[PDB]
């Protein structure tokens, strides 16, 4: 009424992840929160740092509740990421500003019939230059991962001189071709 919680469709997991001499994956990455009200995301939000300040080498992460961060997990296994590269200008103009319209496509559920094959998205920080991607859970559903990539591109506001790629996660690991593109 004036005093319940405003929902989220899904309960999403926020990831911290940092490069290391560690563990790796349970030394370096680790849980920030769970949450699934739109309370408790910009509570959330609001406490953390944006990704422009974070150490190079340094992750952020959204997966549903139930999705490990990692490809191998069985959603991610057979799936992929829209991919968007950004060169060091773009860390001061696009970083932060992209990665909050990425959360906020996730936890809004904005790609239509489709949200269901979204399975979280990633900011990676790097010296070499920072990526934003949303995560899909299948690599052949073509009209989910094209769906997913026209909205996420005209959300970001990106003009028709910018492609951006789709790449399979196995694909990536071997070492990348696009199996789409808008």
């Amino acid at each position: 009424e004036h005093y319940i919680k405003h929902p989220l469709q899904n309960r999403w997991a926020l990831w911290f992840f940092k490069n290391d001499k560690s563990k790796t994956w349970q030394a370096n990455l680790r849980l920030i929160s769970k949450f699934d009200t739109v309370e408790d995301f910009w509570a959330l939000y609001n406490h953390i740092q944006l990704s422009s300040n974070l150490m190079p080498g340094c992750d952020y992460s959204l997966f549903k509740d139930g999705i490990e961060p990692m490809w191998e997990d069985a959603a991610n296994a057979r799936g992929g990421r829209w991919l968007i590269t950004l060169n060091k200008q773009q860390r001061r103009s696009d970083l932060d500003r992209f990665w909050l319209e990425t959360l906020l496509c996730l936890i809004g559920e904005s790609f239509d019939d489709y949200s269901d094959d979204v399975c979280g998205a990633v900011v990676n920080v790097r010296a070499k230059g920072d990526k934003i991607a949303i995560w899909t859970t299948e690599c052949e559903n073509r009209e989910a991962v094209t769906h997913i990539g026209r909205v996420y591109k005209e959300r970001l506001g990106l003009p028709p001189k910018i492609v951006i790629g789709y790449q399979s996660h196995a694909d990536t690991a071997t070492k990348t071709k696009n199996r789409f593109v808008v």
